């Protein structure tokens, strides 16, 4: 996260970090007792280890009574997905079993009504990802509120030049952005998961490109299929 700060301990339960071979490589997000949904691109590059899910953390470091890592019964890519585009960029990981649930392990409400945010609304999003240009990676979560932008301006030739489809979502990145290592991770606005950080290499920070984010809500026919 460029142009954040670090997040309250704990104060958001349902984040997850999706880990290869023990270091972070994507966020996520805990949506029932036994799934975490993530970007399918990460599983492109996890596919070279073992991957595993960490809940109820703060410190990707130091011990802390909440934390879990969990193992992965199943990883299951959204079927539309390609290597080479950022379409249907979803992934549904079952953990080995259910999550023991706390103050600080809990799911998250997902939005199911297919209507667009409003321009200006600010959502949240956090990750362990790079800090800064030089790739700093944080230890602990950290965390920026970003204001939504509305579907015609992203797709400006200046900007994501129809690149964004009806699936798609958009929030400001003027000095503020999701970046490296925050792929798969939330984008919450008034307490409901809206969005999931989209996989895919690209500058961060910069206003003339926003950041892109995956609507849950268009693929709510899937993940429930999926879960059950």
């Amino acid at each position: 996260i460029l142009g954040g700060r670090e997040a309250e301990a704990h104060a958001r339960p349902y984040m997850a970090s999706v880990q290869l071979n023990g270091a972070h490589l994507c966020g996520g997000v805990l949506v029932a007792e036994q799934w975490v949904l993530s970007a399918a691109h990460c599983l492109e590059d996890a596919a070279d280890g073992k991957v595993q899910v960490l809940l109820g953390a703060h410190s990707l470091s130091q011990p802390e009574p909440s934390k879990r890592l969990y193992d992965v019964l199943r990883a299951v890519p959204h079927p539309d997905s390609q290597p080479d585009t950022i379409d249907h960029d979803l992934l549904l990981l079952q953990l080995s079993e259910k999550a023991t649930l706390g103050p600080a392990v809990r799911p998250l409400p997902w939005q199911r009504v297919d209507r667009d945010v409003a321009p200006g609304t600010l959502c949240d999003v956090a990750g362990w990802g790079i800090v800064n240009h030089a790739g700093r990676r944080p230890d602990s979560l950290q965390h920026v509120l970003l204001p939504v932008l509305d579907r015609a301006t992203c797709n400006r030739r200046t900007h994501h030049d129809g690149a964004i489809t009806e699936r798609l979502m958009c929030a400001e990145s003027n000095r503020r952005d999701s970046c490296k290592g925050d792929s798969g991770g939330p984008l919450v606005c008034g307490g409901v998961l809206e969005g999931v950080v989209t996989s895919g290499s690209r500058v961060c920070g910069n206003r003339k490109k926003p950041g892109i984010y995956t609507r849950v809500a268009s693929y709510a026919a899937w993940i429930d299929s999926v879960l059950a």
